[PDB]
């Protein structure tokens, strides 16, 4: 469908869709300044995804989203990374879990 976003390697298989993009804050409270981690403005954020294989456990080493463990993610059919299942560390987060997705992983 017009919506939805696939593995650019494989072709067929759809991750997720435009439906389930979210912005997360990078700062916290009153908004202040955060030094920059990794590379964010090239990752897609999004609640819910599919088709992708978890690799190994979740890991709070030098996340990219601070309060997240993170867990790579890869394309089911092809084995493509295409970026991280996201897990909260502390009960009181929003959302609880989500996923970020390499851009140019991803077609479109
Ligand atoms: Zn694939």
């Amino acid at each position: 469908g017009p919506t939805s976003l696939c593995c650019k390697q494989c072709q067929e298989t759809e991750i997720t869709t435009k439906n389930e993009i979210f912005s997360l804050s990078l700062c916290g409270p009153m908004a202040a300044y955060v030094n920059p981690h990794g590379y964010v403005h090239e990752t897609l954020t999004v609640y819910k995804a599919s088709n992708l294989n978890l690799i190994g456990r979740p890991s709070t080493v030098h996340s990219w989203f601070p309060g997240y463990a993170w867990t790579i993610a890869q394309c089911k059919i092809c084995a493509s990374h295409i970026g991280w299942k996201f897990t909260a560390t502390k009960k009181d987060m929003s959302p609880q879990k989500f996923w970020g997705l390499t851009r140019s992983a991803l077609l479109p």
